């Protein structure tokens, strides 16, 4: 079970190029610490979600099996940056990601869409319904988690797609706190008690937004997503192709094993990871470490050496 490894790893390397403005170095450095870690663990896996497929993405693709061979099959997905903009421009929030699941759990690759997304903590779990306007739900989490709706704190990427949703989530009163890059961050966020953050809303990706739901399986709550093309051209293709965007997947949807396993490590100063600081005899790597089974969440500052 040496997986958080992996994630620290990840960060390691990454923490190298913070600041540098070279993006892909920083993702590069973080696949390969990843890969070469990843294969290495009694473990054998098939990465659902990663960082594309086998064509441009030569590392961390769809389908790749991971590990050296052993143990059992499991549904693998990986965010080796979450954030790589974040990580160039030397900006907080930023971390390696990885969730693990039963083979055939993770929801489907299929063909590449973004995911609009809308998750709370354990709290207003059952009242979510992402076709209903971002107000009612609003209200309805308010309600539930005891609050006025001027004191509701919505995690929105800042985006131009999202412009509408600001401004219905700003009619309500409610609070808007508007990132940069990372919902995995946010949702965890998001389901993390007193976070500062009630609820995050908004059209993400659907990598992030499948890890998310692992996290989220772990530690409690509820994440709700409809697939989503980026232009009407895709719309239509969808149309001609027979998916039902309209269709809603749950947090069981997205990732329906039994025991899940979410790990991230900062690479950054992020706000709930602190970044890798390196001194001449190491680093210092922070990561959170959680189990479906255990519900135990982890949070390990590991001192590194030569
Ligand atoms: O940045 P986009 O393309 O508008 O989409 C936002 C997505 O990018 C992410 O920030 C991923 O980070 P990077 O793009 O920097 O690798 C996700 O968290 C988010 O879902
Ligand atoms: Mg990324």
């Amino acid at each position: 079970m040496e997986l958080v490894r992996v994630t620290e790893a990840g960060a390691m390397a990454a923490g190298r190029w913070v600041g540098r403005g070279d993006k892909e170095g920083g993702d590069g450095a973080a696949v390969d610490a990843m890969r070469e870690l990843v294969n290495s663990v009694s473990m054998r896996g098939v990465v659902v979600i990663g960082e594309g497929e086998k064509d441009h993405a030569p590392m961390l693709y769809n389908g790749e099996e991971v590990g050296n061979g052993d143990g059992p099959e499991c549904d693998f997905a990986v965010d080796p940056i979450d954030g790589t903009t974040l990580m160039s421009k030397g900006m907080t929030n930023a971390i390696s990601v990885l969730a693990v699941a039963d083979r055939g759990t993770m929801f489907d690759p299929s063909a590449v869409f973004y995911m609009n997304k809308i998750a709370v903590g354990p709290d207003a779990a059952h009242v979510l319904d992402i076709t209903a306007p971002i107000s009612e739900n609003i209200r309805a989490v308010a309600k539930v988690k005891d609050l006025s709706v001027r004191d509701m704190t919505v995690c929105i990427l800042d985006r131009p797609r999202h412009a509408q949703l600001i401004h219905d989530v700003r009619a309500t009163g409610a609070r808007i706190r508007l990132i940069t890059d990372g919902d995995v961050a946010g949702a965890i966020s998001a389901c993390r008690p007193h976070s500062g953050t009630d609820l995050l809303a908004g059209i993400g990706g659907t990598p992030e937004g499948i890890i998310a739901a692992a996290a989220i399986r772990c530690m409690g709550g509820a994440i709700q997503a409809q697939l989503a093309p980026r232009d009407d051209a895709e719309r239509r293709k969808a149309l001609e192709a027979g998916y039902d965007l309209n269709q809603v997947l749950t947090t069981e949807d997205l990732v329906s094993g039994e025991n899940v396993f979410f790990c991230a490590t900062g690479v950054t100063d992020g706000d709930l990871l602190k970044g890798v600081r390196y001194y001449p005899g190491g680093c210092t790597t922070h990561s959170i470490v959680m189990r479906s089974k255990s519900g135990t969440v982890r949070m390990i500052e590991a001192y590194h050496r030569l």
